[PDB]
């Protein structure tokens, strides 16, 4: 049901790419006829800076802008995040939200903290 699985830690080396592993879950019986909107925030507490919008990459910040990619199939549970060309500034922690229709909505409070490593 409600829930969103990503892990507490990510290493990850500048220049290269990463991979947060991400799988979400809710309700079988809550409807979802108008597909699922996915959304990645860094910084939640802080700036709260939008990485990923499904829904509308207008959304997205520049910091992110064509260096996060979603590798995940909504249809399947999964919302893996891909971050290219990593940097040092990229550390910090990202959390995952996604909406299937206002009432019914979820962020993961947890998230995953990246540590761009040399």
């Amino acid at each position: 049901t409600w829930g969103v699985s990503s892990p507490k830690n990510v290493q990850g080396l500048s220049g290269s790419c990463l991979l947060i592993p991400c799988i979400f879950s809710y309700p079988a019986d809550v409807p979802v006829s108008n597909g699922i909107t996915a959304i990645w925030y860094y910084d939640y507490s802080g700036k709260r800076q939008v990485v990923i919008h499904s829904g509308d990459p207008k959304l997205v910040d520049k910091r992110f802008r064509g260096r996060a990619e979603l590798m995940g199939n909504m249809d399947h549970k999964v919302c893996n995040l891909l971050l290219k060309d990593l940097k040092p500034e990229d550390s910090g922690t990202y959390n995952f939200r996604f909406e299937i229709s206002d009432s019914n909505r979820w962020l993961d409070v947890k998230g995953t903290t990246v540590t761009v490593t040399t």
